[PDB]
């Protein structure tokens, strides 16, 4: 697949929430966080208040957040897109929500195949994607330059914008 060949998000296209291919290129001059979610997991909670507490706090320096759902860390994203959706309503979302896909495995999405090899996005342990709300850092040229696991709270995410806004 192309997905190798590319060295920016900017060159993937990916179904948002409503199933509608977006140009990643539109977040060319963006400091983007891409995260993949899930709403049964026992960091649900922590990861989409401080998701939304972080991107009130910096959208208007230009962080864009793109999360996606994902069913395969314990099964936790049962729910259909338009479930999801409206999952989401509760946290006052106003961020980016896309289709939910795979992270892992021969069938995962390009994007999240390419963000797994980044020199920034290699994590040791393998780069295959451990649990729910692992997050990727992206700079304004679309490079990958942070990875945060599971557990990493998002406004740890703080101590990493100043180097990129």
């Amino acid at each position: 697949g192309d997905w190798r060949t590319a060295t920016s998000m900017h060159e993937f296209s990916v179904p948002d929430i409503d199933g509608n291919m977006v140009n990643l290129d539109q977040y060319r001059g963006k400091t983007v966080i891409v995260t993949n979610v899930a709403s049964q997991c026992g960091k649900t909670e922590v990861n989409y208040t401080q998701l939304v507490e972080l991107h009130r706090k910096h959208r208007a320096e230009g962080l864009e957040i793109l999360a996606f759902p994902c069913n395969q860390f314990g099964k936790q994203e049962p729910g259909s897109n338009e479930e999801i959706k409206a999952f989401c309503a509760q946290y006052n979302v106003t961020f980016h929500m896309f289709s939910k896909i795979d992270v892992n495995g021969a069938d995962a999405h390009p994007l999240w195949k390419w963000l797994k090899v980044q020199p920034n996005g290699q994590g040791v342990g393998g780069n295959a994607i451990k649990w729910n709300f692992t997050k990727f850092l992206i700079d304004k040229n679309g490079k990958v330059v942070k990875r945060y696991g599971p557990m990493t709270e998002p406004r740890d995410i703080e101590a990493d914008l100043p180097k990129y806004f």
